[PDB]
């Protein structure tokens, strides 16, 4: 909340400028500070509970801080006592200002090296511009001063300490945007670290520093981590045979693997870690050997199942209508057969076998799609475009509509045409889910997805506004006319549908040249042809062209992300005997229990 | 196979780390090596059959290699004895690591300079990252160390030696990606070469180094080869008159010429050699003087032949139907005349003359197109887009359909409309083959080809999926309705055709405003108008626009490649008296039997 933080900062500045000691410490006024510290409070606090030493350390005044530490040195151990800054000692502010002399003086005076800055300003939030952690070692690692890190570690800072989110100092080091010096600081902290190692300590969410580097899109820290796990077997000429380790990449026998955390991430940059050196090799092996033929087999089985469903839909049992067509505008000549009237002939028995196959396929689809929602969460399963969220919504709706059609068929309920048409359209449009397995058809589904949940939802309000206005105009111009001669605008729903058809130029303009149409229709339809047909439609065509160009710029990255997501899904759902553990065995060749991957690269 | 090569490498590293001698040679451990070589095997081998000297040479340990060569020097002549590395001595690994001292020590010890590295890793394959050949001189030329080349040649390496593919050292030099230093290495090896020259030695495929440089897209080596064949007549001011040699470019009196090998190549870069200095001049002379008027004459003759075929198709003999139209939905009022009933009047005799002209043209087309398939191969004749593969398929199908129509006409078989329509469409669409002879119409055929075998085959699966789903929905919504009022969806093939028409907006939406259509048709057609008409169609429009832009970026190169392919085809197929040998005579002007080409260029 910005209006509370501004009030806190203004009250802090008012309390600094009101007290003479805080004002003398702020401006580095040595004379007034010496006068006030010669004789008379040393423990007066501002609006945020900060002492005079915090004010002296905030404005980088070393001499005023030494003068304030000459008398009553316990201010080195006094933390702030207010909500936006809880526990912020002078050491944190001295480290953040990167003043080595003030940090050395505070550690000589005996400041707490394990004091936690548990305020609201130090938490990880979009309100806070920086997440530097809570312990002063985290601040010293994130700022980028190695001397302060060595001085804090030699004075007894704990490298294994965790903040309120559970993040260790490596986790807060990974999250920094300055990823160049952060690798050197990571190497320094790993050198100073000698139970389990600091690399295997997870946070409260459950992520290791390797997995957190994978999630947050930190490619440089990912390369720095993987350069400590490779093993160059031989470098012969331009050929180099590296042996990468898949212990923290494959994550075999785990609830959530590394690649599933990488792909199902809100950060955009994480897909770049699907283009790194061991990960791309690993997913290419797992896709070309196992993922692609199993995905093609599943696609062929689903296509045959949809063909059986379509064949059961076309041969739906219909009989002659018993009631006579009294209304001249009624064209219903057939109605649905009853349950006793149907399933008599042998062709109806073949249809019954096909319908049993269809309903068992729908039950299998529901049993395969429902527990993943409870496992991974409803917001992430239906939300991610790469994972196939809309396809999961479509296939769950299709299975529910097939079950609803079964219920309506067993209970002799008329009106199966509506769920059968819904199920046919959704089930056939869910065949395009299996187009992600091919590079020639992969990004096209993403193009249609970004044109439907993108430009279509951003232009349908303007389209519906124009449709409503011109449909109302076309209805009231033809309210006083004979509906037989021009019945395109006779009822307001039919006027809305006719104008929606005329927007996309899929029907002709209504014209009857043997009768006198009203002139207001002519002027209003000229306006509709200019504004809606010509101008606003071809704006949407250009928006779709820009969306197609935007996806086609990054088609390979998006198809690779779809490949990794499909490979992770097929490794998780299919049984283990169809998916052996990828990589070299390792134990057979005299090495440990780790599973390795050999990459031969052509350098120089 | 990667899973075998990884197993071989891991077994090799395990056998290195198991034996103490191989481990001492790997780590350059002098103490353990001296202890093991003082007293006790010197001939122990690893998983790939490599000796200890191969391990010492693989890790660039010169001192350990000299210690291993001090005792039992026969390890300098010991090759590996396993399948992925056959015959790989220590000299090949010493040359690949570019260690001149180790190569000199191995040649002093008496290593085999003609040992062949006939393993699977040294062959030319997409599995292997490098193709450096088999003989150590090929390795020394490909790595780029002139001192090793001179040391191997002075010790007795054969420059004329060929590997399993028949490639000499020049062939393996051309295939390298580092084409800058490869020209200098080529010049050094030609200087050291003093029967026929090394430039005229072909491989097992039949290609000279000039032809292999032409095929593989190596433009820099092509310039380096052509700078040894030019002859500057006079340089006056800014004008330079060079006299290029067409002995290895024109290839007169040969089964496969140089330009036919350049154009009909799987490599993309070979078309750049159609833009070089003598080749572009030569094909421009051969096209502007001979190829263009002969191609225009053939185009005019084929257009007149297709006009005669169309005129015979329009005047096809038809008589009144003998059977009465019993079915009210039947509109057949004419049927085909019999063979005895036809060919009676004088106009039928004119039609008979035209049909004889048509069938002789089809026989001529078959006799001109069939033996080229057996000559150049079915995979290359119908495969290359530049050569006109689809046009050859179309014209062979057209000739076969004309012959089938002749067979059905002679045997009084009804149903000539189907092969006549097939032959008319294919024969008229084969007129666009003759559009490659004009720069204003050249790349347009390539645009249509890349939009048909490209984006159309990559989008027709999604299009057919949407067509099948919405056709099934529109059929089952109108299964219970009267087919007289709205017969666009009455049968499932007719529903498929009507939805395919509604996809491309070539017919209107089915609407009958005098009767009550079902509302599910209205919602499903609104969905079809949004998803299929508006979104997915204009995605294909944008894909075709991107394909058109991609071809229009490189229109001149593609048209030049079409010109060279057409010129080669017309030089091969037409008789020799219409195609004199291009270039200056040479023998008349006191020079040799070579045929030259004069190029005047404006330098500076
Ligand atoms: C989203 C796009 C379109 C919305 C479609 C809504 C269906 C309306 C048909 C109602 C009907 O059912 O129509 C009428 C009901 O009163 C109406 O006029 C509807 C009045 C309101 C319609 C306009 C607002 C629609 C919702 C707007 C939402 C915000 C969108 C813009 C901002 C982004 C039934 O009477 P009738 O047409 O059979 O006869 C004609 C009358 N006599 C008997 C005298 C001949
Ligand atoms: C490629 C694009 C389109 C394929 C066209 C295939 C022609 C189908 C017409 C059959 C017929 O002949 O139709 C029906 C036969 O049973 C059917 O429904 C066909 C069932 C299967 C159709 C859908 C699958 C087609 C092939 C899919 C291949 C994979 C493509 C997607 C993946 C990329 C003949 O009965 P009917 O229509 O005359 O009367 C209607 C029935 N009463 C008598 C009760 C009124
Ligand atoms: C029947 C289907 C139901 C699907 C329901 C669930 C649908 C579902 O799974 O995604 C919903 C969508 C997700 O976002 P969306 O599809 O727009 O795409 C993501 C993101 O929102 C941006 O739009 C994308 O970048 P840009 O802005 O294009 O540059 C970004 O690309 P990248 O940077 O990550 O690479 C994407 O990650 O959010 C909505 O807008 C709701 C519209 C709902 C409209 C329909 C409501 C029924
Ligand atoms: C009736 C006609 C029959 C023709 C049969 C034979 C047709 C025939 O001769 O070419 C077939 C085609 C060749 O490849 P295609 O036409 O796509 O074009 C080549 C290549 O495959 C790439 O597509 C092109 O680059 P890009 O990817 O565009 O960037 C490349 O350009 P360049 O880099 O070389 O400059 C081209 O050399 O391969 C198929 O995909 C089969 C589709 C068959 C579909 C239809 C099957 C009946
Ligand atoms: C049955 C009729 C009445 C209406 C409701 C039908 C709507 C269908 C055609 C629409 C609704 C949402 C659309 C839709 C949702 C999301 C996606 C995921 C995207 O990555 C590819 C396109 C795809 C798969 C499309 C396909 C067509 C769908 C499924
Ligand atoms: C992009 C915009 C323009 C799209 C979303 C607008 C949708 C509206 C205008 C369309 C979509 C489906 C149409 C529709 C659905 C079904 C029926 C029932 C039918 O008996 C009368 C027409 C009627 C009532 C029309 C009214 C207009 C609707 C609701
Ligand atoms: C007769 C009807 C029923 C159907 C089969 C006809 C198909 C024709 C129109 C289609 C089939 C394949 C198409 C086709 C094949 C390939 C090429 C080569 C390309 O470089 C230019 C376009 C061109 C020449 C086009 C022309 C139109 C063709 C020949
Ligand atoms: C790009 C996609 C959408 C293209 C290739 C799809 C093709 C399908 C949908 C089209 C192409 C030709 C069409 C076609 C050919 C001929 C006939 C015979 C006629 O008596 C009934 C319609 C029927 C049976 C239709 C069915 C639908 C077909 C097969």
């Amino acid at each position: 909340w910005e209006q509370y933080r501004d009030r806190v900062n203004m009250l802090q500045q008012e309390r600094i400028r009101d007290s003479p000691l805080l004002q003398a410490a702020k401006e580095n006024d040595l004379r007034l500070l010496k006068i006030l510290l010669l004789n008379q409070d040393f423990q007066q606090r501002g609006a945020v509970g900060e002492t005079a030493l915090h004010v002296a350390a905030l404005y980088d005044n070393l001499e005023a801080a030494t003068l304030l530490m000459e008398a009553a040195p316990e201010l080195a151990k006094e933390p702030a006592l207010c909500e936006p800054f809880v526990g912020q000692t002078a050491l944190h502010i001295a480290v953040m200002n990167q003043n080595l002399n003030l940090v050395r003086a505070l550690l000589a005076r005996g400041a707490s090296v394990s004091a936690r800055a548990t305020g609201a300003a130090f938490r990880r939030s979009p309100h806070n511009l920086i997440y530097y952690g809570e312990h002063p070692l985290s601040f010293a690692a994130c700022v980028g001063s190695e001397e302060i890190v060595r001085l804090l570690i030699e004075h007894g800072a704990d490298i294994r300490a965790q903040d309120s989110l559970g993040n260790t100092v490596l986790h807060i080091l990974i999250l920094q945007p300055n990823k160049t010096f952060a690798c050197q600081m990571y190497n320094l902290l790993l050198s100073y670290d000698e139970l389990q190692s600091l690399e295997l300590v997870p946070n409260h969410q459950g992520l290791t520093p390797f997995k957190l580097a994978g999630v947050e899109g930190n490619t440089v820290m990912f390369q720095h981590l993987m350069q400590k796990r490779k093993h160059v077997q031989w470098t012969c000429g331009p050929l180099t045979s590296t042996l990468y380790d898949l212990t923290e990449i494959d994550s075999w026998g785990e609830e959530l693997s590394f690649l599933e955390l990488v792909v199902s991430s809100k950060k955009r940059e994480a897909r770049q870690i699907l283009e790194q050196t061991p990960v791309k090799e690993l997913v290419s092996f797992k896709w070309k050997k196992y993922g692609r033929p199993y995905f093609c087999v599943l696609a062929s089985l689903y296509i045959l199942y949809m063909i059986c469903f379509t064949t059961c839909c076309i041969y739906r049992p219909l009989k002659l209508r018993d009631d006579n067509r009294t209304d001249p505008r009624d064209i219903t000549i057939l109605q649905q057969k009853l349950l006793q009237e149907a399933y008599v002939t042998h062709q109806d028995n073949i249809r019954l076998v096909g319908e049993l196959v269809t309903v068992t396929g729908a039950v299998i689809i529901l049993l395969l799609e429902i527990p993943d929602i409870f496992r991974v969460g409803a917001s992430r399963y239906f939300g991610q475009t790469i994972l196939g969220g809309p396809f999961h919504v479509i296939i769950i709706t299709y299975a529910s509509l097939v079950l609803l059609t079964m219920v309506m068929r067993l209970t002799n309920m008329n009106g199966e045409v509506v769920p059968l048409s819904f199920a046919l359209v959704l089930g056939w449009c869910s065949v395009m889910y299996f187009a992600r397995g091919f590079q020639m058809l992969g990004p096209f589904t993403i193009m249609i997805q970004k044109m439907i949940f993108g430009d279509l939802m951003r232009f349908c309000w303007l389209m519906a506004v124009v449709i409503l206005g011109f449909a109302s105009a076309f209805h009231i111009t033809f309210q006083t006319e004979d509906p037989n001669n021009l019945g395109e605008f006779s009822d307001y729903p039919t006027a809305l549908f006719s104008t929606f058809e005329l927007f996309l130029t899929i029907i002709d303009g209504p014209a009857n040249y043997s009768v006198d149409l009203p002139f207001m229709y002519c002027i209003t339809y000229a306006a509709f042809a200019i504004i809606a047909t010509l101008l606003m439609l071809n704006l949407f065509i250009a928006m779709m062209g820009d969306t197609h160009w935007r996806v086609a710029q990054e088609r390979d990255e998006l198809w690779r992300a779809q490949v990794v997501a499909t490979t992770v899904m097929l490794e998780r759902k299919m049984p283990r005997f169809l998916w052996p553990r990828s990589g070299i065995c390792g134990y057979e060749y005299g090495l440990g229990d780790r599973w390795f991957l050999r990459v031969e690269n052509h350098h120089d």
